[PDB]
């Protein structure tokens, strides 16, 4: 259990671009967009960092300091603080979500303004696009592709239903809880769908990262 270990450091500070911003801060998007644009290709970059929930999740100072919000850098595999982090480093669970419900209805699980409030039904469904590209056009059949989407998303929260739609090169992932959809959107954006066992793994950065958006 994540409760029985310290959160792992995911990256060294020196691997990240300077002027590291606060996750809820004024400049986060300027900084992150600049980061993204530094990568080659015209299509969405494939992030060199990734959350590995089992390996990475653990206690942080946030767990002991009354923190209710989750670490955005953690979700993206790029928190350099590990157990020093004042935000949470685990996958949101029912208990966390209950506490968040009492605390706010305008902020997401990361402490940012909710998407719905700047453009009653809580949206818990994500559109996942660019699947073929995130596999470097590997020849997989639908059963295999579905298994991969299910695997990576199910480790980010309780899944209500998942659908892979071959004709549209996309998937739809509906979570039981909005908090997990919020978390998973940040975790999976720009990710590869390749696995270490794939012949293509070493060349994963030549793909195009997953497109993950709120579904209609
Ligand atoms: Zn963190």
């Amino acid at each position: 259990s994540w409760r029985d270990k310290s959160a792992k450091v995911q990256v060294k500070e020196s691997e990240l671009p300077s002027s590291i911003p606060a996750q809820t801060g004024l400049t986060f998007n300027i900084w992150y967009n600049k980061w993204s644009q530094g990568f080659a290709g015209n299509t969405r970059f494939v992030s060199p960092f990734a959350l590995q929930p089992q390996l990475h999740s653990g206690k942080t100072r946030g767990d002991n300091d009354g923190q209710l919000f989750f670490c955005l850098f953690f979700a993206k595999g790029m928190c350099c603080l590990g157990p020093k982090c004042e935000y949470l480093h685990h996958i949101p669970d029912e208990e966390d979500i209950g506490k968040l419900a009492l605390r706010t209805e305008v902020l997401d699980c990361f402490g940012r303004e909710k998407f719905a409030d700047y453009r009653r039904k809580k949206n818990k469904t994500l559109y996942v696009g660019g699947i073929d590209g995130a596999l470097n056009s590997k020849h997989l059949k639908p059963a295999q592709i579905e298994s991969r989407i299910r695997f990576v998303f199910s480790r980010l929260g309780d899944i209500d239903r998942i659908r892979y739609v071959e004709s549209k090169n996309c998937g739809f992932v509906k979570f039981k809880y909005q908090a997990n959809a919020e978390f998973a959107k940040e975790a999976m954006s720009n990710q590869t769908l390749l696995l270490p066992s794939d012949k293509e793994w070493d060349d994963r950065r030549e793909g195009t990262g997953l497109l993950v958006k709120w579904a209609n």
